[PDB]
RNA sequence: AAAAAAAA
RNA sequence: AAAAAAA
RNA sequence: AAAAAA
RNA sequence: AAAAAAAA
RNA sequence: AAAAAAA
RNA sequence: AAAAAA
């Protein structure tokens, strides 16, 4: 009884794959999460070609991809995914064709071809959440090369245009730099760096994150936090009987998704630009434990500079 | 007895709602007010079209909306409100045509039409401070996604063109900051996102906020404040017996509004930027509370009311 | 008896406003300035349109203006000012058309018209001062909203562009601010927030602001400072016998421009000697002489108001 | 007895305002000096126009100089300065003419012309050191409105292109801003803005300001310094038996015009000051030289200006 | 049995130089490689000419190149290198035409000169690696006359413009500093200023730099630094009984590339702009330390706080 | 027996100067030196204007120059230094035709040329060295008006455009403050202030200044320094026996030139803009020493602290 | 502290 | 409190 | 000291 | 930590 | 590690 | 003083 969003990508992950397709690898999961993606996106070889409004040098690679061939059935995308015969229907009947509005499929009224424009929209929601979150992982021990400053990373992730349209309260990168950087409307979202993502193997088959469930150090730091998040987010995981790479979760930091510390200045108050530092490595974060709310002291350097320094 | 201002809010609700509309829900006030606004403003499906200078994305929403189907008796507004037949004759003869200018009313000397433009301009201005007050209620919760720092929360609340216009001194956003940042008149008023607004409930009959009256922290905190004022407002509320959420005023903030302390340069003299302050610890200043008795200064607290709030949600 | 100016506003001011002009209340001096201002800037219903560069919503309103019937005899002005039957035709006569420029009556050559446009020329600059005036008076009891920070400040009072070009160096604003953004030549002229300007009864008859003249404490404060100023200026001013609301000038404040100390001899420079800026002083000077008076670090406004409770 | 400039000022000044002159007032001389400079700068109603190079609106101003009448005869100078009606005589005859060169003259070979332009630029070199002087003395109790920092106080005094040409070293202004910011050569020279300069009377006469003159406090404070110097230097200064107004020289301050860098070199730091290192600014001490010897008195930390106006308050 | 790239490096030294290219000198191997890298970019005398959009001294300069006459065999190319007859053959079948694309090649097909173009390519990267070691190691003594500050001193190597298109990852000076100071593709890679580069006698054999091989202490911290790095990078080395100017490897610096110590705001917490200078007010910069692995495991080692440039100096 | 360089400078002046050429003083050779560089540069009188892109002010100066009659046999130059009446014939013969370049006269192939205008740039050279060292000499006595502070000192000394073109190295001013801040290729050299340049009466015999030699204080310090460096540099000279006016060289300062105190960020280290200065907040920079190198060794000496005008002028009072 | 490039 | 008046 | 010279 | 809209 | 690509 | 002139 699993949410349409999850079905649809359940489907489509076993049709594209067959049972190469295993359900339970995070990397796996993630590889088959950003194929379907791009695929979604008619970015695979052999598929229509964006040349709406594409410059020479963008022209020209779109004409070469769509020249180029295309993937066929029994090529390794991955470690351990094997494509099938069947992903040329399912590309040919699920994909809706480029350039497609939503607009334009509800006005025609086809029931069909609206319920494949939402599917098509739920798995692409749902495939650039498992890539964020893919994103956060590879972060952890490998950074990127353009994070130099912290105007460089507070805008991590540093995904594609398709993946800040389909998430763009997850993602970051230069669009959301553009639109942070200008005017904002009413359906204005906020570049949430910390907000909760379940581990892909959690995610496809909806379960929610909590406080019991199996999960390795690796996996619940790019759930709850990123590479650079400070280190004191490790306390949220403890190792099982014998470690062995599989521990538990003891809580959930507060606060995840959004934060506010202004006050302005009224009835005679001045105004405060931020209410913490009016030390530094004195502040807590808010832990959720299963006997309660905690405070835990923050350690100050970041996850991926304690992960280094705790390897060994 | 109640002023004519409120007298229309409140016929023209009881009409567009029949025996739906209550008048003790703050919630169910506010939606109806925003309900009104909305057709006051020309903006439901099936009215006229914002036509006049629309460019090519907005003329295709306004012919959009106005071919809409328009709503239908038995519609459900909000959670508590239910359209009644008669909405329809109150939408075709007490609102005032697409673009119609009080000066053409006043103009042609037709007494009805002169009274329902007047009756139209005070609806909405109830309705926009019914909704700032809703606004204020709203943020103290859950903060708008634009305020980011002091600069975006400066202009809180953000609200529609129409919002600014009905009451500008009450009114922020886009428009507030397009005024103050640009050429400023003899009739130009200062943004008060401190004014105190009664809650609907009150503001519908006349009521005026004041010191003894049962209200709600969160009602208190929204009338006097909104979510990123400072916390030591919460002083003005006292819970009754039993809490069971509801309290009671023991005060109000003084200088809500408004004088300037400045002394400019002049005859070799030196400019000062507040007199009281000749002569850093900003979690020493004090709030001037009106309680009962007498002004009473109250040490503020350093966190906003949002933060506060959540502190103490448990 | 009276110079051109002087005498062009008395001439106007009568013919317009007939025997209803009191010669001895600030107010309806300052009321027949603002209408003859208006007047003469085609700011009146039924005058000449401004379109030769006005933007399609400038042109909008002037277009209203135009169609809208011009002010009928007998309409009130102000409080106690009265339109007479004959300010029509001084309005046609004494008025030049509008986009008159000195430049091209010279060309003409008539005698006078050229003095009419000196006349016009004149009016203006009397007007506006009085414009000013009236300004300090206001924001002597009234704070300005636009007025929030020193900056703010710094550009009062806040006339139209037609103020700021009669009397650039004493009308700020926004364009007052625009050329002090600008180029500056040898014309650009700072405001002089602080030049003093008798009051409207006095600026007319020509008599200069001096010691001994009997003025109210309010009208003074607006002569030589405006509500913000500091209140020490008030020392400027003494009750007469009996109090009532009139009281005598003692003084006038002598207006400067430094307690810096260049280094030299190897001795290193000083900014500000005295450092307290409380401990400032200001120079009065009266008839006896000039006395440094204390400043009392107070705005000119709250002092009135704090006196006034 | 006297050298040639100040002869040649005594003569021009003698011939230019009869017995009108009077030889102890600093204000006649300075308003003598004050018109001379204007006259051999051809700065005067009626004379030539300087169109070399200049601009429209300049020429427009220098033709009507041009077709403006020249004084006549009897006009009031400043407060007691009346001209002779032999002026026009002396204007004609010992001022060079517009564009006259030393070069070229002394490519002529006459000796009269070299002599009369020899004794013109003495003159302007000394008119330009008296307004320097007058300058000094009006900074004293007048505060300039241009001066508003130290970089603006920096170039004190403000005086015309002419002034910094006769005397660069004694003139500030834009033209010594103009020279500081641009090339510098061998011919350069530093705005000194403490140079001593003797009161007019006394510059005229030649005698070199010392120790024991009986000079006012704010003509000698002129001498010595500026309106903006720190009021130490008013230790210069001694009111004469019973006060009144004249008072005697008991010092005179050192250093009026050395460097004490010390520059990164071998491996060294370098050095901003080798006194300083080891900061309290006003311990500040000025040496003075005094009858006895030099004494090193603590620096008031106080403007001169502000000095003479506490004390006249 | 060495990888191609390797093997097109030896093969072409070996056509050029016959014997006199000696396989053991680092110096002999770094003029070697920085004469056939001036070859394949079409640099030396008598080779086409550089005129694509050159300006009128640019295009002069390249007009007197191809007029000027071409090396002769025998020349003296460094100190102990003499080409050989074969090299003209060599220049005129190796060396790809002038504006040759890898693209065009590849479309065309043609095995051969497929081949041959990414044999040229290979060697430009061998031969860049040689460079920015070999500027290391000149670097140790004599520091470039625009190093100044650390800003200046932030872009080493100052190498030409082909030295940066071959390995942006190592190359620095005008174009690192333009790149960096720009867009930033996708495909954007940092300036590493401390990444291991083997010394040319082990680069252009393949063996890989490592614990327990003999070098010179000028070598070794060429290798894994230069001369403006920190003093304590002469921790790796260690010299070898009687010294006589040969030691070993005793280790090397762990965290040479991909070191970033931010810590974003995040969960209610304020952002840190560096991790180790924010602390309390302690800002002892010489308590630092760097990680070296050694045979035995990872050791911290205090930091000395003297450039290698001075400290060799001094220790001199 | 002598370089090319130097064979070339005494043979010119000989020529030039006759007899009067004194080949002991310092003050002498300076001046002539200074003579025949203004001479091959062609800024004396009678000499080619330069107009290729002159300003009409230059053009009017270079016109006046080139109108104005050249110097006459016989005249006095400096102090000791009289002109011969062969004069005319040197400076028409080794005397380079204005926009002579030196890829012009390679392409005519002419070995005299050639020869010729090498022997040009080598004068030009050893002048231009003669001329920093006399600058030098000059600021250890007489301090400059247009040196303020230290960004003042920082261009010692300022001399001509040709000053710079010859010796980039040494000579510094308003043209090596342009190079600085422009563009820096790869022949960009940096002002090296304090390199070692031996005196004049040296310098032409080529006689390297070392240990042992005899020398004045002030000739010596403006040799290896000028008068606003520290004043422990006065070390390395000792007064000979007898006391009088030379004594002797005891040693020569060690990082004369090429002293970078930079430390970058590495392998997780914070950088550091100097060494010294860092240390733990204490700035006494008075304990800071120099390597002065002698017969025997290198000593650190302790820093003075005070101008070497100033340590001049107190020993002089 | 060798040669070849090469004016505010 | 009366008057005026959109991305 | 003298010689240049908005 | 939902429905609507929508590239260098 | 594979791909693309000058003052 | 006079002349310019959102």
């Amino acid at each position: 009884e699993l949410p349409r969003n999850l079905e649809v990508f359940n489907e489509a992950c076993g049709h594209v794959f067959g049972s190469s397709f295993n359900r339970e690898d995070n990397s796996v999961i993630s590889d088959a999460a950003a194929f379907l993606f791009k695929m979604h996106t008619h970015s695979l070889d052999g598929q229509e070609a964006k040349v709406l409004r594409a410059s020479e040098k963008k022209r020209e690679r779109e004409n070469a991809k769509k020249s180029r061939k295309a993937p066929e059935a029994g090529m390794r995308v991955g470690r351990s995914l094997i494509l099938t015969s069947r992903w040329t229907e399912y590309c040919a009947t699920c994909v809706p064709a480029l350039g497609s509005k939503m607009k334009v499929i509800k006005a025609s009224g086809d029931a069909a071809m609206i319920q494949m424009m939402k599917d098509h929209n739920s798995l692409l929601r749902v495939c650039v959440r498992i890539e964020v979150w893919k994103a956060r992982y590879v972060s952890l021990v490998a950074l990127d090369e353009r994070i130099q400053t912290l105007e460089d990373a507070q805008w991590f992730p540093y995904l594609s245009g398709d993946s800040y349209r389909a998430c763009p309260g997850l993602v970051g990168g230069y669009f959301a730099k553009k639109a942070a950087a200008g005017e904002r409307g009413k359906n204005y979202k906020k570049l949430n760096q910390t907000a909760i993502i379940p581990p892909p193997r959690f995610l496809i088959i909806g379960h929610r994150l909590q406080i019991g469930d199996q999960v390795t150090l690796r996996e619940l730091l790019a759930s709850i936090a990123w590479g650079l998040c400070d280190g004191v987010l490790a306390e949220c995981w403890s190792p099982s009987q014998g470690d062995g790479s599989i521990g538990v979760v003891v809580g959930l930091p507060l606060q995840a998704t959004g934060s506010c510390f202004l006050v302005v200045a009224s009835h005679g108050l001045s105004a405060i630009a931020d209410s913490r530092i009016e030390n530094l490595l004195e502040e807590c974060i808010a832990i959720q434990k299963q006997d309660g709310v905690i405070k835990c002291k923050r350690s100050g350097k970041s996850l991926y500079h304690c992960l280094k320094e705790t390897a060994g």
